[PDB]
């Protein structure tokens, strides 16, 4: 996250990290034992860590849980990014408490000019290299769809929306992806893409959650 600001340990419950030997990317629980994530994160042997803070020390909050399966949407294209997004299923449930709870999916998309909560443990600069051992956290407003698209010419789809300031300076990045974007309690997007990290005129992208509700439902329900 650039230009955001430290979190404060477990103040954001439902942010997950996944881990296979180091942190690579971040995730959204979303229920005891289902956890949300960007399809271009997918890697074998993953295991779930919760209740996270600092991912290099262990603070006593946490649950480590290794998934038994993990399922790219079927429509995944990791070419153009287009419907990225992956359930991972934890091998046993959470405990639920305060400082680890999952987040709701939404009832209805979110529009341009809502406020959101884009947090994770990913690069702090835009140009070089800086890890942050706490979570990171950046308040940004979703876009509208036109000044996504005259951004990104010819590479937003229906899945996707842009969430950022088009001035540059504060975006997700690096590290970040898989992970969440919420606004009023619920997971609308999870950290997709982007050119480079708080760049002018290159704003975060975006997966649009709302869009597969159904599937997340559907699939939850059946394995
Ligand atoms: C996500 O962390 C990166 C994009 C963030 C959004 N950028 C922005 N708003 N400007 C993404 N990097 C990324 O997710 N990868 C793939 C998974 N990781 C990994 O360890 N790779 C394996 C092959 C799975 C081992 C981390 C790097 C990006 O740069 O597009
Ligand atoms: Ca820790």
């Amino acid at each position: 996250i650039v230009g955001g600001y430290t979190c404060g340990a477990n103040t954001v419950p439902y942010q997950v990290s996944l881990n296979s030997g180091y942190h690579f990317c971040g995730g959204s629980l979303i229920n005891s034992q289902w956890v949300v994530s960007a399809a271009h994160c997918y890697k074998s042997g993953i295991q779930v860590r919760l209740g996270e803070d600092n991912i290099n020390v262990v603070e006593g909050n946490e649950q480590f849980i290794s998934a038994s399966k993990s399922i790219v949407h079927p429509s995944y294209n990791s070419n153009t990014l287009n419907n990225d997004i992956m359930l991972i299923k934890l091998k046993s449930a959470a405990s639920l408490n305060s400082r680890v709870a999952s987040i709701s999916l939404p009832t209805s998309c979110a529009s341009a000019g809502t406020q959101c909560l884009i947090s994770g443990w990913g690069n702090t600069k835009s140009s070089g290299t800086s890890y942050p051992d706490v979570l990171k956290c950046l308040k940004a407003p979703i876009l509208s769809d036109s000044s996504c698209k005259s951004a990104y010419p010819g590479q937003i789809t229906s899945n996707m929306f842009c969430a950022g300031y088009l001035e540059g300076g504060k975006d997700s990045c690096q590290g970040d992806s898989g992970g969440p974007v919420v606004c009023s309690g619920k997971l609308q997007g999870i950290v997709s893409w982007g050119s480079g990290c708080a760049q002018k005129n290159k704003p975060g992208v975006y997966t649009k959650v709302c869009n597969y509700v159904s599937w997340i439902k559907q699939t939850i329900a059946s394995n």
